[PDB]
């Protein structure tokens, strides 16, 4: 039997309620972490947040022209008309988004706000065959869609390097990680996958300390109703984790299985 | 109707802007914003573990709940409205719910941190200049909106010229001055017969030098109603070199007469 366990794991906090499911064994909800919406800090990180450092656009249509300096400062917004990634956006190597801000003149709703409006699109938390909890979709999510954003607690370099368990951690290449073990939201369920379909973006919104930009998942492709999510976690996290465990993706693009691992060797 | 909304999308509700009376255009030497900005370095203490927060596992609405209790009790009733019992001339300090807490988004101590619900407008008085009046009936102890500026020292604010929309908050001592940056009540003129008054609350942080400004009715308001709070003595005593109050009331403290009286007293 598939069983409901949490309505909602974050607790109100975002826009849709996201459930969690177990159909696979007696293992009830995670509660070994705090469920927070938004990057949390437990020791002074001193982000800057004086409103007259922030770089902000004069438009006052819905900033889709090419004179929206918030896009200028990727090029171009890569935001269509539904928010979704522009079919030419980077994959591999993203450029920083700069969102609008309250420093803008334009209104809440225009069109370079996707992060900030946070999470639309239907998610649940399931108990996978071989990976523990992962997290997958409810329905159809176009590519380029926002899913989520990968959120935890704020730490330097030298914190990650004192702490036991770096299994979920993100790098923001002094240098800073999101740790989002003892905090953080949905995204710290999120698996990795050797063919991800979704893709970290580093994005500004409220700050522009570029010392902490703040991660949005997006789709990298057309998602099916029931896949899983994943994204790469990286080089650095499988040179560390290999010599532990191996990749259970499945996939036939798996680079960090047992049988990779055979053949490179 | 001069302005659909002069916050730009930024409430959970339009507040435009009409002029009946004269030829003034819609006010534009200020920069809209709905939530507190820094223009130096402040280091609110947003520390996670810095939060008390409370354990309930129902909507907060019990007296065990420590969120309540540091507030004395929860003021709110179950529909997010000041008890009458509520103390309107030396309010406690309010501790919301908050990231750290065990409860839900919606729990029943979470007013102030959901924003404006009323319907207002910014209008040309008579003989005020700009004013701010509710469009629809408003009962006793209805959550209004807050005093949002920048946070200033006291040493900033006493350097600054214009000292016309300035809130202390006496705790080091810090301010908030709406003069360059502020929300719609930057615009609410002073009554000495008030019909909004002032609360100190506590949301996403606890840093007792920066408590938001929250005005709540202090009793039930009629449609087209002007609202008004008592800017007090301070403010007062400060500008009746300048000129003194035409609020009109027989309980009127600061015109010329009551202050004549004040000193035959
Ligand atoms: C550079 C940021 N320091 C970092 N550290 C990790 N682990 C430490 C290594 C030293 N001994 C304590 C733990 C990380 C581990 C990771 O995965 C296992 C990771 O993947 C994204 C990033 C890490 N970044
Ligand atoms: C301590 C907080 N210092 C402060 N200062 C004001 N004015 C100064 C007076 C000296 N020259 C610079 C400005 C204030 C003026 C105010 O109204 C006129 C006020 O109303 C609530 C608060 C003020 N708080
Ligand atoms: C950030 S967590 C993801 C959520 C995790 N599955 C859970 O149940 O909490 C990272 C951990 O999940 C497991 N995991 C994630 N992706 C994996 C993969 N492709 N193969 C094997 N284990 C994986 C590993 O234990 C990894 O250290
Ligand atoms: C914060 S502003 C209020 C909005 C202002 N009416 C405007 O048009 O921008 C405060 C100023 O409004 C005027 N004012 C507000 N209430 C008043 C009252 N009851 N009596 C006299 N002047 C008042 C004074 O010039 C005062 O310094
Ligand atoms: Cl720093
Ligand atoms: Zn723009
Ligand atoms: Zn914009
Ligand atoms: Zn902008
Ligand atoms: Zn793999
Ligand atoms: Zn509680
Ligand atoms: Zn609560
Ligand atoms: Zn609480
Ligand atoms: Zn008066």
């Amino acid at each position: 039997t598939e069983k409901i366990i949490c309505r909602d794991v974050a607790r109100g906090y975002e826009n849709v309620p996201i459930p969690c499911v177990n159909g696979v064994d007696g293992e009830p909800c995670p509660e070994d972490y705090k469920y927070i919406s938004e990057n949390c800090e437990t020791s002074t990180m001193n982000i800057d947040r004086n409103i007259t450092h922030l770089q902000h656009c004069t438009c006052v249509d819905d900033c889709s022209s090419s004179n929206c300096l918030c896009g200028q400062l990727s090029i171009r917004c890569w935001y269509d008309k539904d928010g979704r990634l522009l079919q030419e956006f980077n994959k591999i190597e993203p450029p920083l988004i700069f969102e609008c801000n309250q420093a803008c003149s334009c209104w809440r709703n225009c069109k370079n706000r996707v992060v900030q409006s946070g999470i639309k699109v239907r998610l649940q938390l399931y108990r996978t065959a071989k990976m523990g909890w992962g997290v997958r979709a409810l329905q159809t999510i176009p590519q380029g869609t926002f899913i989520c954003e990968y959120v935890g607690e704020l730490i330097s370099d030298a914190e990650a390097d004192v702490r036991e368990d770096d299994s979920y951690l993100f790098d923001l290449d002094e240098v800073y990680c999101i740790d989002a073990r003892y905090y953080g939201n949905i995204s710290r369920f999120i698996n990795h996958l050797c063919d991800p379909n979704i893709i970290p973006v580093r994005v500004f919104m409220l700050h522009q300390d570029l010392r902490f930009p703040r991660i949005a998942f997006f789709s990298s492709r057309d998602i099916r109703t029931g896949e899983e999510l994943g994204f790469d976690y990286g080089d650095r996290f499988w040179d560390i984790k290999s010599k532990y465990f191996t990749c259970q993706c499945g996939s036939e693009k798996c680079k960090h299985s047992a049988e990779a691992i055979a053949l490179e060797q």
